């Protein structure tokens, strides 16, 4: 009983569940809930799904996020932001831009999206064990990839780009812009008329083992 079609199924259902609870709020959401949203758009850009719905549903999160006055011209920057803000908290580090202002409240906002994410992040680390489930993530993503890098025509680009950990932890730095940029290309080649079989089958086992991944990643506690 279910297989990886029916997993592919059911990840659909979640994210578009995930989607419809979006569309639906008109109000506050959570770091574990926002980064969701992320990896809604993470996979469904590759699934290209309806691009007005998951508009429509980024606009409500634009309207929260500018309700308590962060600016974002549209999900992928106004998220782009959020990650640096976020970040920006956990790690102390510094704005780099963000074109909206800040106010102590908002970086209170952000702060319980950093410290809510740092909660569930250990909390799930401890209940099914965070590094080894990273190790699981860290590894089946390496498959993939190297069979990405090892087979050919490969669209991707070496080390020097992947110099991001493309399956992080809960609450770990990522580039999103460079990660936009080589999903950017998967979509591009996805909507093109061009039909791999093993390489597009490594595709698919990437997007949704990845899609899994977080799933399962972002899973409050591990599992209810």
């Amino acid at each position: 009983v279910k297989t990886l079609d029916v997993l592919r199924g059911e990840l659909r259902g979640q994210r578009e569940a995930f989607l419809s609870e979006i569309i639906k709020s008109d109000g506050p959401f959570t770091i574990l809930q926002l980064v969701g949203y992320l990896r809604v758009v993470d996979t469904d850009l590759l699934l290209k799904v309806d691009s007005t719905k998951v508009d429509e549903a980024g606009k409500k999160v634009k309207a929260y996020l500018e309700k308590i006055g962060i600016r974002g011209d549209s999900v992928e920057a106004a998220l782009d932001n959020l990650m640096i803000k976020v970040y920006e908290i956990t790690k102390g580090t510094v704005e780099s831009s963000a074109q909206g202002t800040d106010s102590e409240e908002l970086k209170t906002l952000l702060l319980k999206f950093s410290e809510d994410l740092k909660a569930e992040q250990e909390l799930h680390s401890e209940a099914k064990g965070g590094e080894a489930l990273l190790s699981s993530m860290k590894t089946q993503h390496d498959e993939l990839l190297k069979k990405f890098a090892a087979l050919t025509p490969t669209f991707l680009t070496s080390e020097d780009i992947s110099g991001y950990l493309t399956v992080p932890e809960y609450g770990a730095p990522m580039n999103a812009a460079k990660w936009a940029k080589v999903e950017g290309m998967i979509h591009g080649k996805l909507e093109s008329s061009e039909v791999p079989a093993n390489l597009k089958a490594l595709v698919a086992e990437l997007i949704e083992l990845r899609a899994q991944m977080m799933a399962l990643l972002y899973g409050p506690i591990g599992h209810h």
